[PDB]
């Protein structure tokens, strides 16, 4: 099921609607502690969804995600598709954007370490917020090799990461007419998503206790060691769980 967000006329509330809609597009059979557990595996015909994004200037891209893990596989602009250079995206390309005339395989996977190398910049120095998503859409719609990695990191954080964590949703959406640099809390949450997901699943079998702690950096910049499901990150932040059988 497809989802969309339009930057023209956007508000913090319409972004909230977009992120709720994105979360709702992701299949789950169960919740653990009131958090959706994503599917471990889906047939090809069920595995992908499109996010349609339109910038201030009415230019649109379509972004393919794997709905088992929220990972961006690639995007389409007009008659050209762009996929990450990795196994998952190669498989996605058999299912989405099939009638694109030209297909570009980007020179990196969609892994953050690869992207930052490619961008020449770390996440903390790349602006986010709604106007940043507008610029990322423009940058990718008129693809330019030297600018695309930074734009894809804005895209990832503005969609996937926001869907995974209410904190990230709220921080991005608040910036309607301005931009901001993500705090270490945003970096830390994004870094730890797989690990936190794994530990919450283990917790379900271990009376709410993690088997291994997750070190996070909180909104006050304190470094914290999280050990169970009564932690605020679990009660009041994470919004999706990566299935333990879809990690490695
Ligand atoms: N390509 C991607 N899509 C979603 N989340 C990600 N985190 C890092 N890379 C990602």
């Amino acid at each position: 099921m497809d989802v969309s967000f339009r930057l023209s006329g956007a508000t913090s509330s319409s972004y909230g609607v977009f992120i709720s809609n994105l979360r709702k597009a992701l299949p789950n059979e169960r919740k653990l502690y009131d958090i959706p557990l994503l599917r471990s595996s889906l047939p090809g015909s069920q595995r992908y969804a499109l996010i349609h994004l339109t910038n201030y200037a009415d230019e649109t891209i379509s972004v393919a995600i794997d709905v088992t893990n929220v990972y961006i596989m690639g995007y389409r602009a007009g008659d050209t598709s762009y996929f990450f250079n990795e196994a998952s995206a190669t498989e996605a390309a058999k299912y989405v954007f099939k009638d694109a005339m030209r297909k570009v395989t980007l020179p990196y996977s969609g892994n953050y370490e690869r992207l930052q190398t490619a961008a020449g910049k770390i996440r903390e120095n790349i602006p986010l917020g709604l106007p940043a998503l507008d610029s990322a859409i423009t940058t990718l719609f008129y693809y330019n090799a030297n600018s695309a990695a930074s734009a894809l990191m804005v895209l990832i954080q503005s969609t996937s990461a926001a869907a995974r964590y209410k904190f990230i949703e709220q921080q991005i959406g608040k910036r309607v007419d301005k931009t901001f640099l993500p705090s270490l809390a945003i970096i830390s949450l994004a870094n730890s998503w797989s690990a936190l997901s794994k530990q919450i699943q283990i917790a379900s079998t271990n009376n709410g206790q993690f088997e291994s702690p997750v070190v996070l950096i909180n909104a006050q910049n304190q470094r914290v060691t999280i050990t169970n499901v009564d932690a605020g990150v679990v009660t009041s932040n994470i919004a999706l769980l990566l299935n333990r059988n879809n990690m490695a």
